[PDB]
């Protein structure tokens, strides 16, 4: 049995690799590299220009985090978007949320989408959910677009390097400000704390220009680089996103395997050399 | 330049490397396999029978939690041991602490030390302190003789395949149970809640046999299997290790680079999951 291996300028001289137990689709879309292969011990893996996106074993950490901080805290959302995103995840924990009346998702690889409706049916189910509308376009065009605001705006992007470039800037973080409603929030993909931390500096930097409330999470997720990813929570209003506003008690959210109530605040709370980093911002 | 990679029964299918600048020494002692290099971005590290067991970089994160959280619990902590921890990193910890009086270390293999104070000289730097009292000996075995008892004991072992198999069960905690005084605490490396859970399981299951509260914390350290490591934290009285008693304030602590008030709290806060598997132990 072969390996695939995560190779990256963005985090050098460390790799991740699983064991392949059977590749099931590649092919070059317009934008990227798409692979999808059975691990033996991961379930079946998303692989974009050579990057793990998500695994079946672990990829509930990431989406219920991302979903559920900015959810709990808006007091009753009914229109939220989602940039990138192609799989469904988060759209997946968004249709929990009876409130909702309607769910965009900008995602600029249709191939993405059509691969996860296949290979990840438990990943990608939210697009049965008539509330889902689907847009194949650049994240930057669509929010320059858009005559809709949002309560919650979450950038499930990828990396960097690839079709997201145009989503790490401060011309973003604008038209994001702007798509927003008055008292609406932002979370967005923040890179490792155990290697972006200028990257994250940059990012704060960008978003502490217009948001009043700027704060960083952080998730627990074996198959990101360095085993976590981050959160930049972005906030119009003074009050932040490092507290819900409410517990999800109901039969929708029974099934929820890394959210909770305290999980929330606690992934706020961060190691003392980032806080010493990103202070005089 | 080639590269370490980490493989393992006890992570099966998954795999990290580090990208080696320098092998620096090699050797077989009398209990396992010694390797240590100088990576292109981790520093220094060691490796014990293919495992990593620490890097410069990210090492701080788990000497820090392992030891600052019995620490600031407990009121003023006079004679505290550690149990493997060759490397000198909880040490090192520990002196930074005025009202302690002795640390013991209990270390099987002397070559593990003889290669921290080569090699890793700022890991290594506490044993240099006169209240620092080295032994040679199966843990198993200084546990079952010690005449004294200990405020705090620090479990900081390897895995359980190789000299720390010993250390997995559960006469190994009757003998921390006896060794520490009647208000003492035990913090014990357990392994990581992404692959783990069963182990998990059952280490709870000894230590509750015994101790009136038994917690667990998660730390993140990208050099760990799955990004994290857990401790398994023992108390005797009915308080628990989740809450500091005092906060480290003076300059011996000015340095600290992943501990707080705050983080230590935090730790405890547990993905649904695991809290789901835990209940009825
Ligand atoms: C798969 S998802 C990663 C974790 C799964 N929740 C990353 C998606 O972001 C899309 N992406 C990247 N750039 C953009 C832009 N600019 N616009 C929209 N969507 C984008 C990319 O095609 C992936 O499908
Ligand atoms: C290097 S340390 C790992 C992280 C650094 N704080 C693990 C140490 O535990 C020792 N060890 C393993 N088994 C035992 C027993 N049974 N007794 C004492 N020390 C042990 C082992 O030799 C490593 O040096």
């Amino acid at each position: 049995k072969k390996w695939f291996s995560e190779f990256s300028i963005m985090w050098p001289g460390q790799a991740f690799s699983l064991k392949i137990k059977k590749i099931l689709y590649e092919t070059k879309s317009k934008y990227q590299n798409v692979l999808v292969f059975e691990s033996t011990t991961y379930g079946k893996v998303l692989v974009l220009d050579g990057v793990i996106q998500l695994t079946e074993k672990d990829e509930f950490a990431y989406h219920e985090m991302m979903t559920h901080v900015p959810m709990t805290v808006s007091k009753e959302p009914k229109n939220v978007l989602v940039v990138g995103g192609g799989d469904g995840g988060i759209i997946r924990e968004l249709c929990k949320y009876k409130s909702v009346e309607n769910i965009d998702i900008c995602e600029i690889d249709e191939t993405v989408i059509e691969v996860s409706k296949i290979y990840f049916k438990n990943i990608s189910c939210g697009y049965e959910d008539k509330r889902v509308n689907v847009f194949i376009e650049d994240a930057s065009k669509f929010l320059e677009n858009v005559t809709n605001t949002y309560d919650v705006i979450i950038v499930d992007s990828s990396d960097p390097i690839g079709p997201a470039e145009t989503l790490f800037n401060q011309n973003f973080y604008e038209k994001i400000y702007n798509a927003l409603k008055p008292n609406g929030y932002c979370v967005a993909q923040c890179e490792s704390l155990w290697i972006h931390v200028g990257t994250i500096k940059n990012m704060i930097g960008y978003a502490k220009k217009l948001f009043k409330k700027v704060e960083y999470a952080n998730i627990s997720i074996p198959t990101y680089p360095c085993g976590c990813i981050g959160i930049l929570c972005c906030s119009k209003t003074d009050t932040g996103l490092t507290k819900p506003n409410k517990k999800l008690e109901s039969k929708e959210f029974a099934d929820l395997k890394y959210y909770n109530y305290e999980n929330h605040s606690a992934a706020f709370k961060l190691p003392a050399f980032l806080l010493k980093e990103i202070e005089n911002i």
